[PDB]
């Protein structure tokens, strides 16, 4: 069967600023780069940045809710979010509808998130403050 | 410091067919559903389906290369690809890279992939045959 995400590939319009964002600003590990892409890791996540002439820099009001959340500890969350804010990283959402999260944009408008907590923790929180019509299996 | 992918959220235009696709066709575990979304798991992956009227059913020629690859063993790959083919799931690309890959579309046109092989396997292959302009770190 399927077991886990093998990799996440993000199309990027300009490779160098995107590599810098994920490696320098977000602290991911850069393993390789080439004329048309880069491979990074974030813990056990394999991230590929793929230079794509079709990628457009997309304002958040023009894209749907598809988004990518990265895990961060409760101890590190607030200072990392504040550092992104002070660095001028654009945002896309403010209301915490799914727990402790910070919503921010990459250089091409990919919708990213810092989140504290696992799926198990989110299900437990939802039992007390469920979403409308929620059923648990 | 970021420790991995916390969750992947896909915006969907119709919740019921998307739940059917990810749970029944792709075999992911459904943990909860509410009027506007669902939580599933696939190995370590936390997947959220979020009902979003802004989601367009998007032909693959009209979206960029951003895509989501799921892990499967080599031994299971061919029968899973055949299951998708029997279900009429469209393919958006042929494999031309190392490691088995099957490139398929979800009901809204999200670009998915089945892939066999890790980042370490890819890096080893690239060291032997580097892409144009490739540098390692
Ligand atoms: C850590 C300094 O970097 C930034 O503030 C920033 C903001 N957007 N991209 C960056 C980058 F690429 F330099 F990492
Ligand atoms: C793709 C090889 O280039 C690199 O790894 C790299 C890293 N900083 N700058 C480069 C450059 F200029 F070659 F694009
Ligand atoms: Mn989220
Ligand atoms: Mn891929």
């Amino acid at each position: 069967m399927l077991s886990g995400l093998n990799h996440l590939t993000l199309a990027v319009s300009q490779l160098a600023p995107s590599v810098a964002f994920y490696q320098q600003l977000l602290g991911m590990t850069l393993h390789a780069r080439w004329d048309s892409g880069a491979y990074l890791s974030c813990g056990d996540l394999w991230l590929c940045l793929s230079l794509d002439p079709q990628r457009r820099v997309t304002p958040p009001e023009e894209s749907d809710y598809t988004h990518y959340a990265f895990s961060i500890s409760e101890a590190d969350f607030a200072s990392f979010a504040a550092r992104l804010e002070a660095a001028g990283v654009a945002v896309w959402k403010l209301n915490r509808s799914e727990g402790a999260s910070h919503y921010f944009l990459d250089p091409d408008g990919h919708k990213l998130e810092l989140h504290v907590g696992s799926l198990a923790q989110r299900l437990a929180a939802c039992r007390e403050q469920p979403y409308k019509g929620m059923v648990f299996f």
